[PDB]
């Protein structure tokens, strides 16, 4: 029984949910790893096809949790499902989720995502079951439908598309893209980078796979889709599906001349969805942006588009010394522009003040009904204006509940080509 | 064993071996991280004190390349005799200085630790009365302030004995502004110091009842009732806050003091507890301009500044708070620099901490660091520390929090 305190409101919450955590955080009583990006390699089953005594306990735990969730623990259907999962594992070394279980699992993986400030929405998730998919062409179809549904002409809707779970580890479904929609990055002859430097390696793989790069600053990358462990295949997302927002400023009419844009749909496609010991290595999910993700990280990280210098110049700021806070001043204007632009174009976006306030409300809801809410302060606090958002002053407990979204190796590090 | 930390901006990877030398708890478990908890997770017996003391003496003599020396062994013998006969022991001056510097070096929440080895240590262990504490603190303030060219300093009062004779500075900082709750529910001055202001008034302080009243010192010697002292105003350097572009900013009437001097922590050195150990450095601008000025629970000036900026405050997505916050922090840095009062902006400070951290990994095997505290409260990811993975663990000597003295002091007069 742990208490968390909000140091602004003095609200104290009492956490009991953490008693159900399964995986190591990476911390010990002697060392905290809370700012380590990937602190733990503690997985719930070994790398590939578990034996029965390895997979069934995880399956039983999830089925138990699901039937508990619907007030049916020990019910006829609960005991049959256990027997059913038992026979499936006995005869196939794995088992297949029911549609209801898949949906429950996906929503709870989002609900359990301690790094996500958006989880007040967790039960409003549209789940696309793509477990019947067999080819990269089918994956492209599924992803196109996801993008179209989720974009919804700018009125974004949260969605996840779940491709067939891992079997032996050599037949993985993978979206090689880190997000469904991202811009290419190009190594320049002189040594600078054009476009998004984060995606230089992936872009080079696409180029080497036969993609014809237009070699601009905002080239939407093709999809690089791997089905059933085969070599990945390139697909161009129909551009009418890729909603983009030109970035302009409500006051600085020169801002539009910077030629900046961003896409409207944040769609993570490189993570692993773990449910009942089953691993869904291709499970692209999307919601809608918090403005700072684009305005602070995508635009202003030194290793990303790195636009602070360009914006500050146009603003006529004293960039000679750090103490003029010219980076801070330009940072704010950039984020004003990003929000103003999405809002002007009626593309769903949330500012970090509203998003963090919702997350506090979500925490209170979760403590009241669930007895806790795992939360990673290091990720929840926005990357600008931290302490003027409420989450900065909110103590959080971080712990790992299942089902979950997990990181996984980039496929080009593990894929043996054909 | 080794642990690697990565910087995700530079891809520099550093290897921590120093964490193996911790034996104090972080508060986390193997299954729960308490890294964002402010305060996670009665005097030492003879048995408890012996190994704490040995560990410190061992590390002191290792630091000076005299481990195993005759002086090392005689010092351990001598420390053991004092603990055996007196239930405590006395640090040598060299050990006190070393211990104070390393408590700073070990302060995982402190971004300014590149300066750790240039600490002026004032040994006040001969002090016996609150008047003597006031004298020591005045000298500390004067030395540290240095007419605006601030110098890091700590003054160390007698260690805890039986826990019934503690020396304590009741102030949370040596220099802080009073807060007064008004009958209408508003607060004049600093709302964070309302409770301590009330204690001062109760003890006889006659308050000016203004917005920036420097608080009196409330000083406790030898476990006696604390006593009030007015810091001589000529020793309190203050900076009126103005803005390089907004002429109206000075009309806000803002000022701050130049000397950040924490006075409510406990210094632990080799099992010894120095419950009064005020220390001071210089400010990072955001401490004042973001937290002191713009916390909703503090001076909370965002609204007023945004109004004078004619910002649209009807919607949060105008980012009017963010825009006002930057200008306030510009004003803070401009004002201190104009008055030649030492101050460091969060970009320079975090950059220096990264260099410090890397140096520490190189020469010491690591640098315990609390990312939640190291990352500045504004513009987080445009400072390098945001992208720096850090390991947090507790090394000793250390600065520790301790309960506020008014919650444990049992009063004596009448
Ligand atoms: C609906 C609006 C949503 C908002 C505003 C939101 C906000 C955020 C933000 C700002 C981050 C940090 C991303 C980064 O710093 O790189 C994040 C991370 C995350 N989100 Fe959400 N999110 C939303 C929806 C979703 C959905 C639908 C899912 C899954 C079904 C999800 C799962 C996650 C996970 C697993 C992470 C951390 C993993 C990672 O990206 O490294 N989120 N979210
Ligand atoms: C020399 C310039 C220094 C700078 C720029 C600096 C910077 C900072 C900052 C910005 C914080 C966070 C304060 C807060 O958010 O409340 C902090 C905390 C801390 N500093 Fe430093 N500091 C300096 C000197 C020192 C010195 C001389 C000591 C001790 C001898 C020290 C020990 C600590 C400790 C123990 C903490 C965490 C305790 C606490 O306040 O909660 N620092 N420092
Ligand atoms: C490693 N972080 C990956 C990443 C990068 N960009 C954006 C997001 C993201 C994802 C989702 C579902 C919503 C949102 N608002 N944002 C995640
Ligand atoms: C809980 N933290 C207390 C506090 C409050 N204000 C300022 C500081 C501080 C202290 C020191 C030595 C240096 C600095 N640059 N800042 C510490
Ligand atoms: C090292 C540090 O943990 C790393 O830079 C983290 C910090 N907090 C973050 N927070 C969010 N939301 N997203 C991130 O990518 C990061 N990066
Ligand atoms: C809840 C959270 O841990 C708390 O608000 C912390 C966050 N980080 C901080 N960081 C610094 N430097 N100073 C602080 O007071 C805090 N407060
Ligand atoms: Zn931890």
């Amino acid at each position: 029984f742990l208490k968390v305190k909000n140091w602004e409101t003095e609200v104290v919450l009492t956490d009991t949910l953490h008693l159900k955590s399964t995986l190591e955080t990476g911390c010990t009583e002697y060392i905290c790893m809370g700012s380590i990006m990937h602190p733990s390699q503690h997985a719930r089953r070994p790398e590939d096809v578990a034996t029965k005594d390895q997979l069934f306990p995880l399956a039983k735990e999830f089925i138990d949790q699901y039937y508990s969730s619907i007030k049916r623990f020990g019910s006829k259907a609960h005991m049959e499902r256990l027997e059913e999962v038992n026979k499936e594992i006995d005869t196939t070394s794995t088992y297949q989720l029911k549609d209801t279980e898949l949906i429950y699992g996906a929503k709870h993986a989002w609900r359990n995502a301690s790094r996500c400030v958006g989880r007040i929405q967790w039960s409003k998730l549209q789940v696309f079951d793509a477990r019947d998919c067999t080819t990269a062409h089918g994956m492209f179809n599924y992803i196109c439908n996801h993008v179209k549904y989720a974009t919804n002409k700018g009125n974004l809707r949260s969605a996840i598309t779940i491709f067939p779970q891992r079997t032996d580890g050599k037949h993985d479904f993978r979206v090689w893209n880190s997000q469904l929609i991202r811009y290419a990055g190009y190594k320049q002859p002189d040594g600078s980078t054009l476009g998004d430097p984060a995606n230089v390696q992936f872009t080079e793989i696409c180029i080497q796979q036969g993609w014809k790069p237009p070699r601009g600053r905002f080239d939407v990358l093709p999809l690089l889709l791997q089905a059933n462990g085969n070599d990945p295949e390139l697909f161009q997302i129909p551009p009418e599906l890729v909603l983009e927002v030109p970035i302009r400023h409500p006051k600085f009419e020169w801002f539009k001349d910077l030629g900046l844009k961003w896409y409207g749909l944040p769609a993570v496609s490189n993570m692993l969805l773990e449910i009942g010991g089953l691993e869904f290595s291709a499970c692209p999910f999307s919601g809608w942006y918090m403005g700072t993700e684009i305005g602070v990280r995508d635009y202003c990280d030194n290793s990303r588009y790195n636009i602070l210098e360009e914006v500050a110049k146009k603003m006529n700021l004293d960039m000679r010394k750090t103490s003029s806070l010219w980076k801070d001043q330009a940072l704010v204007e950039i984020n004003i522009a990003v929000l103003y632009s999405f809002q002007s174009d009626k593309v769903t976006i949330v500012d970090h003040h509203s998003a963090t306030e919702s997350f506090i409300k979500h925490m209170e809801n979760e403590y009241r009904c669930r007895g806790g809410c795992p939360a990673d302060w290091v990720w929840i606090v926005p990357p600008m204006s931290g302490s003027i958002t409420p989450v900065f002053h909110q103590e959080m407990l971080n712990y790992r509940l299942t089902p979950s979204f997990e990181y996984q190796p980039d496929p080009w590090n593990t894929h043996v080509w054909k």
